[PDB]
């Protein structure tokens, strides 16, 4: 059973914008450069953002985390009962990743994916930020999350539900303009409100933004000013109506968005499904 | 499986009688006009009460509420499995109720009744009580509660726990005259002591009262005297021996009674079942 | 330095009717019957409240309390340098009180007066109520508060603050009719909000009312049906604006009214003068 | 010795605007109109802001509160040894303010002051905001603050501290182009870090802006949508580097600006004079 | 000023039968022998008791502890200034005492008394207890407490509190037979109800008892088992009626008794002098 | 299901030298000496550690305990079913031990093992420490860990979690030289991070260490001194990456090892498999 | 009134030498360099320690801060009646050190002293630490402490006691060999146990060390290794008996050591004047 988000990577065309990008306005600690790619940290783990050279300037795979090799057994026997076809990572690629076991697969739309379990912790090199932040939230919680754009959200949703084993959360009727409204379907497989959010967008990106959360608001203060000096930022801060994250978004090198946020509110036992006609309480003011 | 009263709707002669008395008297918040009717908030969702014009002048339906799609799937089934004709509401409802999903049916006795998930939040527009109160207790416990009178309290009982799913909480034996009592029993289907309570009274509504909790004693008091002005209290301040609640009892246009109270004690996995011969420890003395 | 009201006693018509009165309807602990009348518990001290034999049928004395032989020396220093006549109480009166020193003397409009030092403990004889009442507030509050009804508001303030050092807390302007506008003024010697109380009201008695605090709402509630059974009950229950107390007003025997309350805030050094031009901020309707 | 800034009173030429403006965008309560003009409430006081017809388009008077009528009679007399021209307010200015006692004069520069006791409280009109704003910060910190504009600082200081007794918290140097620097001066008179700031900028009126704090970050957030949606907002949200306040600023109908924050830090006996050399740690861009 | 009783010395006819008893019936750590007898521990100080070999089985001299060099000179000269021959004790002494500077006198009926600051403390060693004992109370309250037997109680007292500057906590008329009455003064010099008390005992002795409190109610009923089985109990379990202090009396080898206690109450600003008749609220019933 | 490691058993070659280190140097309390060896304790058990007169200088046997009756039959038919020699202890046998129950057995690599149920508590004999330590931690947690040494990890990994039910918690891949990496499996069977850990070492014992926590740095901090007097520290202070234990290890008589920390975290139902490539975070620098 | 030590200066041969081991092996934050020297940060201020070119490899002078302009003017004054040569700093020094106002003169023995008010805050420019350190602790206790190294420890007592207010807190009885014995004295000026020590060592310097204080255990422990690397270490990780501060020893490139610790206890009202015979309660092995 997936826990969290563990890791991202991502091919892009300017590796260093996005090593300036990553350490110097968002305040990831740089951990070094393998086969991997250039390698960033966030806390504890050895890493949970890679970037590698790549013509796609977008996420190139993303890791899932199980607890144990009995989970991944059991994700695996899913995937392959759902006729995924599901590739047993060699001991070559569990090493790059720092993993102790893996299996690799795509999503329904092409998105590589790696499930794995035990992830190697690097509490002898304790974290150092690139740029003043207190911290960030991960734990239990794993890595944050991102939105996968899709062309049918329901092959989509079938696919994360019913093999992945994400929960929904909520819904949120997006309405982009008079004759389109786009339905955004919130997931999570852990406290953490959302780890997935799946919708139709006519982006061409795999995903619309993918999220760090931050210990303290003025983490996210300082951070919008750093970013803002560059132009580039998307949105103002602003909360949305259903993780309560208090956030901005800003442009990576690649086009796709970074959310940076604080303060979300999590799922519990006694959450039931709701939905919304806005994504946002106040602020989030597109400045794009 | 159940989780919550969510809504209910009244069918009323006067409606600007109930828009003044909701908003004013109770601290309600108007929530704008639709084909569903007069809406009125307590919190965050879009509506919990909605107000139409109709000659019954009582609860016209009740709406709960399960955590998901799964969870209407599940009250369906066992509705079928129990003989009751159930119809799945139509778009055209679910969009004037402003739900995902939902499944109609009535009680033993004619109730118009409600089961949906998803219904709509609207964090964005911030609650404004119509009235000073410092706010409504719903959360996990939903709405509040309402005394259903029937003709027999067996077969009520019956259905509302083999079918519906509630728990008994406890059983007060009312006292009606030297030659009647009439036992009043108070059902539980989440942590609030009871949200659905069964009595045979000789009364010509459907219900004996519906109730809203609200978050201090303030807001009773001050509510009282707002209710007291117009000369609609029906029973003094008090507790009750079984829910603990302190609260007051005042006539609704419609002839129901509505009770306002505070500081309920909630049910727990320790509960054990109990028999009072007394509904209040003191006050609630009658002035109808 | 006055530290609170410690003692009160009463010369009432009907001794019995105040015994019972005192400990089936408010629930105090009868503590025997000595030359210094019927004593009668609210806490560790052998007596709070005196009954005597006596034609007034009102208030007979009070007693301040100080917390040692020097500041009873420093009172009656304070008093004598007024041109108060004080008597040092003889070692007879000490012991009839049960206190270690005292002085007499009267405020400007008769009443008898006495400030103390060193007053009896009866740790060894644990209080029991006479009616169900989770306890009572003393401690450095001491007994509770009462309202001096004099015919000349200005001299007894000057009295009460310039010689006996009471400090304003609050005033509240008392229309009692179109005509008829009277200031009532609250003092304060302590945390209590008031200790007593001083206004200018046409009444036969020395005070308006005494007042006893109990610990919880139920306290208060459970003592109004015991009143309220006898048809005793002269306000309902309400929450002043000034001390934010919860309470009841009652008919004692003697015509006084004895306010039975809970939850007064207290005053602290930030504490600044204000006024009000209402007694109650809900409740307390006139049932006299 | 002053306690807090109690009220303050403008003069402007459109009291509709006004009025919409403070109810409407901030969420202030209407509290009616009087001789002393249209009344808002933000707490349990009678009235915090006046507002009145006048040319100026600007601050009228402010009141500032001392404890009790001794407070008063020390201020009238520090005043009076400093050579200050005092008017002991007349019992129909003390009405008219709904204050027991005051005194009136004026700042060095000519701004009207007022110096009073006993104000008005109305808890029997519970406070119920214009707009959705969970609470304004008063109690023992005041009204909030204003920054008085004026042509000599250090004049303007030699009064505050020095007559008035404030106490000077820190000193921020405001760059104002590469040849000007202004120092501004923040002084306080209780917790609140500043309740009254001095700076001789080049503006046409008696203030920059007054401060109104609010009890979350939400109700911030909502604000701003709300007074952005007329294009009213000068300063995005920041926090500021002296008293920690997360707030944004805009344009009243009178051209004075308004500050509107959240989460200041307050001064304790621990606290040391620093200086600045920004007045924000992040945010507050000038959209001006 | 004195902060708290620092320090005893006893002087025994049986040594080795107070070092079996202080280690293994009450559990102080024993901590060697020097000059100043066989020192005893029950916290970080190098030693709190002396035992030595003596002839009048009773304790020998008392150590009040003052802050610094400051406080000694302020109470030597209060001394002399009262007339009592005081002795600067000599580098000898202080080092025979470990502590850094002390003055020694005697009360007005014989007992050496000594007043000194800066004790040893022995970190570097670690208190561990002769018995299972969990701790002992003693920081900002010191030692414990003792009650002085004197011949004359009013003379006592005048030299405590007007010369030693003690303070009142309460009195308690002990009932010793028809006809005898004696008041028994308890005083404080710190938070400790009383750290000396006074009485006018018939007894062979200087002090009726000295007393040790203890961290847990365990640490005395182990300890209570421990002195019964040798058949030294003198009084049962119980609570005293002042200090509310849950304790046993034993009889130590030289007759003086020794009362082991935990939980007592402390004093405070707001406490005020009282009287008891009784000096235990449960227990202590005399087996002696 | 095993609940935690209860007992162990040393069989040495200097029964004195392990008595002296044990209660001089760690603190342990003596229990006294029977038929099981010289028993010592670290809580109300009445023994934790037994030494026996023996040639091998090691580990002879440990007792894991389980929760009664019912759990001793559950393991028992466990390990039949697994085709392990399972002997029933005797009365003898269970008598010597101070248990209810236990049946005997041994590791893959002959470490007799025994599971036992209802030992004996004694509460009536407080534990007192032979040095001064404030406290060790068992409870749930049990006695600590120690570390097998056995010549085939899978084999033993096998045997410990599919047989005796012990979970991972984590790996250190141990860097032995350049050609040697052996990888450390953690296990926990409750709380505590691991009460058994598994590694391919080559020593002569059956285990490297084992390990007991305390309840405070200090206790760790004068241990340490304790044990560096007589030369028997082999690691100085660090924190372990795993387990965040702060702690040394020494020497013990027989040339095992002991751990003796404080500090470490716990798992709990969150917690997922992880790898570490140092066993340290800071210190444990080898003085071996 | 002195409040703390705020700022030190160093003179070294090696400046590049001092900002690596301030920056990486402490984790200071480098500040810039201005014709105030090298700055490093601990905190939010703009400076704590300033690193100059000098031939004399030690301290080079000391700012103490006061709360204001009044404070500094009381300092001065006290400093002219005690017949020091005191000069008040120019615009020039006050702009150099970034503060409002000082005075400048020597200690005794020829230490530059400096005694200022208004130092700059920096809050829009985050700290970051050099290195991973989660914080220092500074607030209302100042930079932390250092030992001033002196030939006479009276003169020197007298200078800092009686004119510039540091008080006692506690004395330790330094062994240094046979027939010396070295008092060594250590006071406070605020809540830190002590933010100055006297002792006459025979040292070429003028200070023994100085002293930083960090957040957690773990801050203390990455840096002694961090140090330990580079084999800077002169005691190793032990605990005061004064201040109770878990803390290790390195040299600085200038000789003069730096002590790094955490967990110290502070100084209240209660605190006595006490004496030690030991520095150290465990650790601290000399490592020199
Ligand atoms: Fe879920
Ligand atoms: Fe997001
Ligand atoms: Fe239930
Ligand atoms: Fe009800
Ligand atoms: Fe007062
Ligand atoms: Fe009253
Ligand atoms: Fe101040
Ligand atoms: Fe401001
Ligand atoms: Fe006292
Ligand atoms: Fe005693
Ligand atoms: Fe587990
Ligand atoms: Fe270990
Ligand atoms: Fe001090
Ligand atoms: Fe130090």
């Amino acid at each position: 059973s997936i826990r969290s988000l563990g890791y991202m990577g991502f091919a892009v065309s300017d590796v260093a914008a996005w090593r300036s990008f990553l350490t110097q306005k968002l305040g990831l600690m740089e951990a070094g450069t393998t086969d991997n790619g250039d390698l960033f940290r966030i806390d504890s783990r050895a890493w949970r953002i890679a970037v590698q050279q790549g013509e796609v300037d977008d996420l190139a795979f993303a890791g899932y985390e199980v607890a144990d090799a009995a989970g991944l057994a059991q994700m695996a026997d899913k995937l392959k009962q759902a006729g995924i076809a599901v590739t047993t990572g060699d001991a070559s690629l569990a090493r790059r990743r720092g993993v102790t076991g893996l299996i690799t697969f795509a999503d329904p739309f092409g998105l590589p994916l790696e499930i794995y379990y035990g992830a190697s912790e690097v509490f002898e090199k304790p974290f150092l930020p690139g740029a003043a932040v207190s911290g960030f939230l991960t734990g239990e919680q794993g890595l944050g999350h991102f939105v996968r754009c899709v062309p049918d959200s329901d092959k989509a949703l079938a696919f994360y539900t019913d093999v992945l084993g994400f929960q929904l959360s909520d819904v949120i009727d997006m309405k982009m303009g008079p004759d389109v409204t786009v339905p955004a379907y919130f997931l999570h497989c852990n406290e953490r409100h959302h780890t997935l959010a799946i919708a139709a967008f006519p982006l061409p990106k795999r995903i619309h933004h993918f999220m760090l959360e931050v210990a303290s608001l003025d983490d996210v203060g300082f951070a919008f000013d750093r970013v803002d000096a560059d132009g580039l930022i998307t949105s103002t801060l602003g909360r949305h109506t259903n993780d309560h994250m208090v956030s901005f978004y800003a442009s990576t090198p690649s086009g796709v968005e970074v959310e940076y946020g604080w303060s979300a509110r999590t799922v519990d036992r006694s959450w039931v499904v709701v939905r919304h006609d806005s994504p946002s309480m106040w602020g989030h003011k597109s400045v794009r």
